């Protein structure tokens, strides 16, 4: 995350850093007890010998992996999308069986998803978190980040990155004048926003043309668009 602040212990509890061969490789959110939902990209071509992930859960610094804040499991199953196109980054967006169930606690926490029509207008206020680079040829912090980022409108997006297809499935983020956006690392972390008082999880950090550059807002899996795919696939 590029124009961010760290994130304080316990602050964005359904956070994950997923672990694999031993590093953090990408981000993920808890949405229940047993499940994570993430980018497919970062588990695309890892759905094998599975014993090389480890889910990071309660995790505030990369070097902090043993507090007993953390709780670490295995995973058990990768499941991703069945429309996912990594050559398009259509419903760039996976999920991840915990080997044995979290407990939640004061830092391990599942996020609400958001819904068919609930509304999250271009303007709105959102966050966004991870361990990914501090800026495009930054370094990897160990502490999270977090950063205030505001959705745009649909076409916009479309407009400016008409490298790719810009599709309903998808939501993007950031400002004109750039500076704050998820950066690689980041990928598969969460996009969150306040909603009546509740934090609720809307979007899976996807791609980008770079990393906090003008008018090259970050994109985003739309979590509202998986709902029935994501109830289905549930324990």
């Amino acid at each position: 995350v590029v124009g961010g602040v760290n994130a304080e212990k316990g602050a964005w509890p359904w956070m994950v850093s997923l672990h694999w061969r031993g590093r953090h490789g990408c981000g993920a959110s808890l949405i229940g007890r047993d499940w994570l939902l993430t980018a497919a990209h970062c588990v695309y071509g890892k759905n094998t010998h599975l014993q090389y992930w480890s889910a990071v859960l309660g995790l505030h610094a990369q070097s902090s992996m043993n507090s007993q804040e953390v709780q670490i499991r295995q995973v058990d199953r990768i499941i991703i999308n069945k429309n996912y196109n990594r050559r398009t980054k259509e419903a760039d967006i996976a999920m991840m069986h915990l080997q044995q169930p979290v407990n939640f606690t004061e830092w391990v926490l599942p996020v609400c998803l958001a819904s068919e029509d609930q509304h999250f207008p271009a303007g709105r206020r959102c966050f966004i978190a991870g361990w990914g680079r501090d800026a495009e040829g930054g370094s990897l912090p160990d502490i999270l980040q977090e950063a205030e980022v505001p959705l745009v409108d649909q076409d916009e997006c479309q407009r400016l990155l008409p490298e790719y297809t810009f599709t309903s499935s998808m939501l993007c983020a950031g400002y004109p004048e750039g500076g704050v956006d998820s950066c690689q690392g980041d990928s598969g972390g969460p996009l969150m926003c306040l909603e009546d008082a509740r934090w609720t999880l809307i979007g899976v950090t996807s791609f980008g043309v770079g990393c906090g550059r003008p008018e090259r807002p970050g994109a985003y899996a739309r979590v509202s668009a998986f709902t029935s795919w994501i109830a289905e696939t549930r324990r």
